[PDB]
């Protein structure tokens, strides 16, 4: 079985990247030529060691997500940085193909429709060979402002996801609220909100097609699984496992054994990817284990479960979720 | 057995009612019409009905109750409308407990409102404490209802407030109301968004230096805390701030409102025993049964009794931990001689 990761980015960039990005905002308030050797550098010593030092053999790697802050920003300040943040994926997967497949982030701002990102995620699967996409369900930065993913207002964009056969994760970015800290409480926020708005409508009977990534083990869900399942007959809905758990899935970014133990417990084992969001988050080692927080392979081994098991949750639930990536290596006869 | 996540939610009607009243003459610029009379039988039949039924046949002792949360609804409007609100709320909490001294006691909700600064709420609690006798309050954080638009439990705008808590030795709860947010629903969403949020607020600064006695119960078992207590410790080392135990956890505690088993596992094994606080929420978030166990969900004694854990462990989870969090029930169950 091939080891998978479904949850990455590219978090160690050329400094110039990040450079141009400040002076565009400077140049809002009021781009870099970047070398294969670059971006070999910082992939190699960094993702490329930890793959090889953690047993891995792909990681699904999109652009490092804190930095797309589209709240910054209108239309022109997005489109263009959407752009660049995406085509640095397509160099490291051109330098390293049989290491990264791309994930795009999309040109959301806070007062735009999905046309633009319509337009990237095209362009991106199309001519880019991309697999899939993060999609931002609050492009503000920290209010939730936008409108619950079960509104119209993202429907033209599902339509192309289904029309492109490509999985979305949901994912916020850097938080403008002073009240609320990004990896630990923004991200995990919106993980929660993002189900429980599914759990209200329906949504997957309108796109029965449609799939989603929770990322950080579902942020509250599985913990509060009881919950979920007890205020869907508060509601009147469909249980879980009809009206979502066909079309929404969770990573394996929950950084500890007992929380992966509680993951594996109580959801369903074709709704589990692996992934670990390495030289994110949390890139230090657990003072309780010795190992590094963000080695989650450490924790799926440790369960007690068929090889079956272990199959789906490190290869075949994301080559289900991620078609394009399944005929990707189809054809290479793997 | 002593629950420390209770809420009057089913109320007598008249007090509903009195509430669309009240907002539909601050809407049209109108006084407020007279607060109705409700007869003692009135509060008994409701308690007896619901709470008190359920009490006996869970083997509870006695819940810390509060006015409902839903409907403490600080977005409506300002201060005109909070205060009269609260006031009336705790008020019936206090008749509750007058009524059946023996089973419940009084944590108050604050008039809270958007504009407003905390000196109405630094009242009410001294208000409900000194003269109603209550043990705690509910403190919300982003009385905004679903943007979370107000400053950080670290900031100085809560400062004062935080000063009257230690002068009274009481705790807060941590909870947030009803939704304004068509993209966040109450008890599903915003409940636990804010409990993860406080949580990392104070893992962010250092609060409990400037206040080592100030205490909170973050509800909900902690929000998606415990099942994420790896990526905290890590943050914490990530921030080059202290341990979680030194920095937040002699000053935050849990309740076990966590609605099915395996999570109440994972609460047990990674939160500290001395964190735990029982609490069910009965008759409130989730009311129906569990059609995999065939029990309610909230029964959350249930999910307790199945630990093993020791003697020792159950008492402080039932009663030891909220004695001490909560000083002023421990001395009134002392003076019993309890
Ligand atoms: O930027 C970081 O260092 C952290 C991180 O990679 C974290 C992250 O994306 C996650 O927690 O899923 C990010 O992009 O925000
Ligand atoms: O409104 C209700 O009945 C639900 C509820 O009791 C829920 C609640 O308080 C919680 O889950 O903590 C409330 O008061 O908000
Ligand atoms: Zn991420
Ligand atoms: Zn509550």
């Amino acid at each position: 079985m091939m080891i998978i990761d479904c949850h990455g980015h590219y978090t160690v960039l050329p400094k110039a990247h990040d450079e141009w990005r400040e002076q565009q905002k400077a140049a809002f308030k009021a781009y870099p030529e970047i070398s294969d050797d670059e971006i070999r550098e910082t992939i190699e010593a960094n993702q490329l060691r930890l793959i090889k030092e953690r047993g891995a053999d792909m990681t699904i790697f999109s652009p490092r997500a804190s930095a797309m802050a589209p709240h910054v920003g209108d239309q022109s300040v997005a489109v263009p940085w959407a752009q660049a943040c995406n085509n640095l994926i397509a160099r490291v997967v051109d330098l390293f193909p049989e290491t990264f497949a791309g994930v795009c982030m999309l040109p959301q701002s806070p007062e735009a429709d999905m046309t633009s990102s319509i337009a990237e995620l095209e362009r991106c699967v199309n001519e880019l060979g991309f697999i899939g996409c993060n999609l931002n369900p609050d492009p503000g930065g920290g209010h939730f402002k936008h409108p619950p993913l079960t509104d119209r207002f993202w429907y033209p964009f599902y339509e192309k996801m289904v029309e492109l056969d490509v999985p979305a994760m949901i994912h916020v970015s850097g938080s403008c609220n002073p009240a609320m800290h990004a990896t630990g409480a923004y991200y995990l926020a919106a993980d929660t909100i993002a189900f429980m708005q599914l759990l209200q409508g329906n949504l997957f009977a309108d796109f029965p097609t449609l799939r989603f990534i929770i990322p950080h083990g579902g942020g509250a869900v599985p913990y509060h699984w009881g919950r979920f399942r007890g205020l869907a007959d508060m509601l009147k809905q469909p249980s879980l496992d009809t009206l979502l758990m066909n079309n929404v899935f969770f990573d394996t970014c929950v950084y500890h054994q007992p929380g992966i133990n509680l993951l594996a417990d109580v959801i369903d084992n074709k709704n589990i990817l692996f992934g670990s969001e390495m030289v994110g988050a949390v890139r230090g080692i657990d003072p309780t284990t010795g190992h590094y927080f963000d080695d989650t392979k450490r924790y799926i081994d440790a369960l007690d479960i068929s090889d079956q098991e272990r199959h789906a949750i490190f290869e075949g639930n994301t080559r289900r979720v991620f078609p394009r990536l399944d005929a990707k290596l189809k054809a290479r006869g793997l």
